[PDB]
């Protein structure tokens, strides 16, 4: 199939995601509605169930709401069974309507539906070319109180009906008993509880294996992708071992939530996105769009900077999921604000790099503050709004104009209020003009583009006061006026003759797994695929089309590799870098080093004999290690993904800047478990 097909679970770059709070969308089946005090059919009390379910979703899919908008993927609430208690938080009653309070990951939330309803959801969606994504929140179970076991469900965890354990009397040590996090450090926010939610302990084999098996069930149920919750609150290595579990089984596009505030830029965040095996929700993008288009606390220069910086910081920028709002922020649209702000922000997002996500109700101009105010019931299914139409005209370009789906981004004109950028990929171009100034038009002269000579109509048809563009020789546009609040899209598409790789997924897996290479100009004849210098051709290439190639990872050593393709005539493509070949299936192992004292600004790191440990390359060592919570300085620890059942040699190092100090003696050694987790405790050798 082509890169654009509903069946492509590895690439969402050509899609438009619609984020839905199941409960708050559409109650298509009143029979599964909770009853009594857990339910409010008026949906006036935003903390209770309103009754929205899978059936309702199916209904809106079939009646043209979503399809008419141009939406091609839906992201829904965590489908697993949640706790049934009503929690009174100081007078107020709270239900698990949101789906973040898991009790059993192997069952469904009966208020959403049955497994059968789930299967129907998948079917109907797929039938309409819509991919399905689900939320998955393995960091915890539910709100618990260790000495008030009667509170809620004591964070009880069940394995398909079987009680595994509770927060009180956790002799198995299924959970963390370190208190609550103050969000003070990253380590602090991982090994302590989030609020009162029972923190799952991923270092417990039971827990480890359980979750890895649970996700497989959903995978087998046909999902298209996963949205991981609280990735910043779980161990990095564990998560990587989790991703490996998914990828080495049935890969699907996965993205996690790592909250970023205004003006916040985190290197931990970049590294995580670049190395864990998953991508992230683009908070950096969201926050910046809001400052510029919403709160006017930054200008075009700021947007520009975010665009260029993010492209340099994320190895795969096109995999970051963009948005203007979601369940954790107040609604972009403010009661009294000018609607054109929302419309422009939408237009901007839909035509920018990454994977756009639209929070349900945006198209309806919903307003609301933070939780739960931003989780109201969609007031209507009218296609008559301007926002609905904007989406409707733009979403589809992601599928038909690869410049939008995979192109580079380049500023062509700019001022405080205006931004003109160009997207480009192969013989395809898109040019977007945005004028945030709601009161002043702008005089656009000197605009140069890659568009061929001719006249271009605004793809928005003037909907946001866009105009026509006139390109002369050299791609120079003649002068024009960009209306106040003006937004225009111009484009050019043509066949690409040379092989051009636009995307690859998954980005990390063991030899033998099939990966998907998307782009253009591959031709219809099987060519060759290179992993570094290794050539792959023939049978291992399971499928070859002009826009997509499916190939099995050869059995090469674990490491990072560049991917390139050559058509049947031998013409080579551009390189796609950062592909990770695992050394095999992975397990999560905790490394502990005793008495490794350091000087200020000096941290301990881990290295070793396998690619997963950097192959003795200090520039690729794991760390810095932690030393506050689980173990205390001068003892250090860290959770790491490693090849299962392998005998590994390793050493620790003290790094300062790029200056490194090695542990003395000889390599420590160990053999990874075959499954489950393990803990290796050693002393630092001077
Ligand atoms: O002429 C090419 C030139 O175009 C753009 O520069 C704009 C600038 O952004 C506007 O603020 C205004 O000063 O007009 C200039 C064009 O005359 C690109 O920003 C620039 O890099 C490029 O060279
Ligand atoms: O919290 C981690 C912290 O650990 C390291 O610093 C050690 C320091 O080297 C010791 O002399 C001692 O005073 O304890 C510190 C840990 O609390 C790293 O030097 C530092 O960058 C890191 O944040
Ligand atoms: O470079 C590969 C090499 O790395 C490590 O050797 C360290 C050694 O442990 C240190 O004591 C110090 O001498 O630096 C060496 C780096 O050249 C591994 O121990 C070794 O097995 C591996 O071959
Ligand atoms: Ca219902
Ligand atoms: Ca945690």
């Amino acid at each position: 199939a082509p890169d654009t097909s509903v069946s492509n679970k590895q690439n969402f770059s050509t899609d438009v995601i619609y984020q839905i709070f199941t409960d708050r969308f559409s109650d298509g089946n009143p029979a599964n509605n909770p009853t009594g005090a857990a339910f409010d059919g008026t949906c006036t009390n935003l903390r209770l169930y309103c009754g929205g379910d899978w059936q309702g979703i199916i209904n809106k899919i079939n009646d043209g709401y979503l399809t008419g908008m141009g939406v091609t993927a839906i992201w829904i609430s965590q489908p697993v069974e949640n706790i049934y208690s009503i929690i009174n938080y100081s007078g107020v009653n709270n239900t698990a309507y949101h789906g973040y309070w898991a009790r059993d990951f192997k069952k469904t939330n009966p208020a959403y539906g049955t497994i059968a309803d789930f299967q129907n959801l998948i079917a109907a969606a797929h039938a309409k070319n819509i991919k399905v994504i689900i939320d998955f929140a393995p960091n915890h179970t539910s709100p618990a109180s260790s000495d008030q076991p009667s509170f809620a469900e004591n964070g009880r965890l069940y394995d398909n009906g079987t009680l595994l354990g509770g927060y009180t009397n956790d002799t198995q040590n299924l959970f963390h008993h370190n208190g609550g996090t103050d969000f003070s450090t990253t380590e602090n926010g991982i090994y302590k509880n989030l609020f009162d939610l029972a923190d799952l302990n991923h270092n417990n084999s039971t827990v480890d294996v359980y979750l890895k098996d649970a996700i497989k069930m959903w995978l087998d149920l046909g999902i298209d992708g996963i949205r991981m919750d609280a990735v910043k609150h779980m161990p990095f290595g564990w998560q990587k071992s989790f991703m490996a579990a998914v990828n080495n089984y049935k890969p699907v596009f996965t993205f996690g939530e790592w909250f970023l505030g205004v003006n916040e830029v985190s290197p931990e965040n970049h590294k995580f996105a670049n190395e864990s095996g998953m991508s992230l929700l683009d908070f950096r993008f969201a926050q910046k769009v809001r400052q510029v288009f919403r709160d006017n606390t930054d200008n075009m220069y700021g947007l520009k900077a975010m665009l260029e910086g993010s492209a340099a910081d994320y190895a795969q920028v096109d995999d970051q999921v963009t948005f203007i709002d979601n369940h954790d922020m107040e609604r972009f649209h403010a009661s009294n604000a000018n609607r054109r702000k929302l419309e422009q922000a939408l237009a901007f997002t839909l035509t920018s790099r990454g994977v756009p996500a639209i929070y349900y109700g945006t198209e309806q101009y919903m307003s609301g503050g933070t939780d739960p105010d931003n989780r109201a019931r969609i007031p209507s299914f009218s296609t008559s709004t301007t926002a609905y139409q904007v989406i409707q005209k733009l979403a589809p370009l992601r599928k038909c104009n690869p410049a939008i789906a995979y192109g580079s981004t380049q500023e062509r004109w700019i001022n405080n209020d205006v931004l003109i950028y160009e997207r480009k990929f192969g013989s395809n171009v898109a040019v977007v003009a945005v004028n945030r100034n709601l009161n002043a038009p702008a005089s656009i002269s000197g605009l140069v583009t890659s568009l061929p000579q001719g006249s271009y109509n605004d793809v928005l048809g003037g909907l946001l006061n866009g105009n026509t563009l006139s390109v002369g020789s050299g791609g120079a546009a003649s002068n024009f006026t960009l209306a106040a609040g003006g937004t225009a899209v111009w484009q050019y598409t043509a066949a690409t003759a040379t092989p051009t790789i636009g995307h690859v997924g998954p980005m990390m897996a063991k030899p033998g797994v099939t990966i998907t290479i998307d782009g253009r100009g591959f031709g219809s004849s099987k060519g060759t695929v290179y992993f570094g210098t290794t050539a792959v051709s023939g049978a291992d290439i399971t499928s070859w089309e002009d826009t997509q190639i499916k190939v099995k990872i050869p059995a090469v050593a674990g490491g990072n590799y560049n991917i390139k393709v050559a058509n049947a005539a031998g013409t080579a493509s551009n390189v796609y870098d950062n592909f990770e070949v695992l050394s095999g299936d992975q397990v999560s192992v905790r490394f502990v080093v005793n008495n490794a004292t350091t000087a200020l600004g000096q941290n301990v790191y881990l290295t070793g004999s396998v690619s997963e440990l950097g192959n003795w390359d200090p520039a690729k060592a794991i760390g810095p290690m932690y030393n506050q919570v689980v173990y205390q300085y001068p003892n250090w620890y860290y959770d790491v993904s490693v090849p299962a059942g392998k005998t590994i040699e390793f050493k620790f190092l003290k790094k300062q800047g790029s200056t490194v100090t090695w542990e003395g003696g000889s390599n420590h050694t160990f053999t990874a478990p075959s499954s489950g987790t393990a803990t290796i405790n050693v002393n630092w050798q001077p």
